């Protein structure tokens, strides 16, 4: 309708037919030296996440206020050493981690973070920042102080000579780039439908929806097994190569390709196919983040895995999705989550995910582009 904090910003309105591409405003010469003022009694500081505290810090201000599902029922439950690998990343700079404390008490109570990311978007390629982890602590909202966090965070990242980003948010904002539904696949049907993330069709019976969502106790492509220090260059080459075919994509570095897809236990787990003469063929990757199931006296916590990057060449991808389901189901997952994104469609149905209740929204800050099909868009975040 209308937005008193996003009209003042260099982004397309929402329903404006864009034909063009390229920034919605020119370059700065000139940037803002003084941090944008936050209401009485509350201050910045820039979070050192190598300091444990602080990390646990910024852990408990988002396990108690981060984003919820649409039901209030479920609240992401970042792992500290998941925000680490989410928030230094190569080239992460400290004064991109940007917190908010009271004054008085010192407690955290907002957050707001930038990485660089090299943007693949049409038939440019940019150094742009990916915006993450915007988050008010639940007695601070609707007091205006995200526009706050959003125009300090881009004065810090225009200091940097740095004048696009890319985020995504589930709100309706001036002008998403893509729309994407995200889909479950259910794992542990009796949990889910005991915390109720999932209903019992009218039309089955728990016994049934056990033995619609059974699957195979060790995946079925030869050659899978989990990436390794000497994978890292044929995945970073599969990746660059099937990313080609998307419209908005991240274009990594072999130093990105290492952070982002070398295992961590519980944070990123990456498996390849190696087929019988040596070769790395193709890959699935999906990253670790569980929900905190709220007010519930029983399940404190659903197990989710997230489909990240995968790629084929050699291997159906509906066989490697197959396989990462049954990878998830071995580590204990009691969810698979997924976008429409890339060629994600193909999949989804046949593999017997669910559509779930919303949307993730794309953005870019001051680019302007068309819009694409969520099968266009080649880029997931945190
Ligand atoms: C060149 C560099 C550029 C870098 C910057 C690029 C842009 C980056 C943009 C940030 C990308 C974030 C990517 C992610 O992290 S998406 C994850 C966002 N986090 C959560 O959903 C956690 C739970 N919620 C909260 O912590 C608060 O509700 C938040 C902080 C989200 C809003 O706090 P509060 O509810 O207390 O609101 P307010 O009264 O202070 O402010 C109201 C104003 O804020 C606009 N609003 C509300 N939600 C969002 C949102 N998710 N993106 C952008 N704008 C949003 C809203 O339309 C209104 O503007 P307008 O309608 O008047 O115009
Ligand atoms: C389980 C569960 N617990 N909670 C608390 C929720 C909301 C679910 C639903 C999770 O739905 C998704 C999915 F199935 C696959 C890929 C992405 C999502 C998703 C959706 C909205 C999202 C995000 C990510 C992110 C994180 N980041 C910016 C991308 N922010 N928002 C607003
Ligand atoms: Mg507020």
């Amino acid at each position: 309708r209308s937005y008193q904090f996003w009209d003042t910003q260099p982004v397309p309105k929402l329903g404006e037919v864009v034909n063009t591409h390229g920034p919605v405003e020119p370059d700065k010469d000139n940037i803002r030296q003084e941090p944008y003022t936050l209401p009485q009694g509350f201050t910045w500081d820039a979070l050192d996440l190598g300091d444990r505290g602080v990390l646990k810090e910024l852990y408990t201000l988002l396990n108690e206020n981060y984003v919820e599902d649409d039901d209030n029922m479920f609240r992401f439950d970042y792992s500290p050493e998941f925000l680490l690998w989410a928030l230094r990343p190569p080239g992460w700079l400290p004064q991109w981690h940007c917190g908010v404390r009271v004054v008085s008490s010192r407690k955290l109570v907002g957050f707001i973070s930038a990485i660089p990311a090299n943007i693949h978007i049409y038939d440019t390629e940019k150094k742009m920042v990916e915006i993450n982890f915007l988050c008010v602590h639940k007695k601070l909202r609707s007091k205006r102080v995200a526009p706050v966090l959003i125009r300090e965070i881009t004065r810090r990242v225009h200091l940097e000579g740095i004048f696009q980003a890319v985020y995504t948010a589930g709100v309706v904002l001036p002008k998403p780039v893509g729309t994407c539904r995200y889909w479950h696949r259910s794992l542990n049907p009796r949990k889910l439908i005991e915390v109720k993330f999932s209903h019992l069709s009218r039309n089955m019976t728990m016994q049934r929806t056990m033995k619609l969502y059974r699957l195979p106790e060790t995946p079925k492509t030869a050659g899978l097994r989990p990436m390794e220090t000497k994978d890292i260059p044929v995945v970073h080459q599969l990746l660059t190569r099937y990313l080609k075919q998307f419209h908005l994509t991240p274009v990594m570095s072999q130093e990105e390709v290492e952070h982002w897809f070398y295992p961590q236990e519980n944070i990123i787990d990456t498996f390849v196919v190696e087929n019988a003469n040596g070769e790395v063929t193709d890959f699935l990757s999906f990253y670790t983040l569980p929900s905190t199931i709220m007010n519930h006296p029983t399940h404190k916590s659903l197990k989710a895995a997230y489909s990240f990057y995968n790629v084929h060449t050699q291997t159906p991808l509906l066989d490697l999705m197959s396989d990462a389901l049954v990878l998830a189901k071995m580590k204990g997952f009691d969810v698979f989550n997924a976008l429409d994104l890339m060629e994600n469609k193909t999949f989804l149905e046949k593999l017997k995910f669910g559509i779930g209740d919303g949307n993730l929204q794309y953005y870019l800050y001051n680019w302007k582009c068309p819009s694409m099909g969520a099968e266009k868009v080649g880029l997931v975040l945190q």
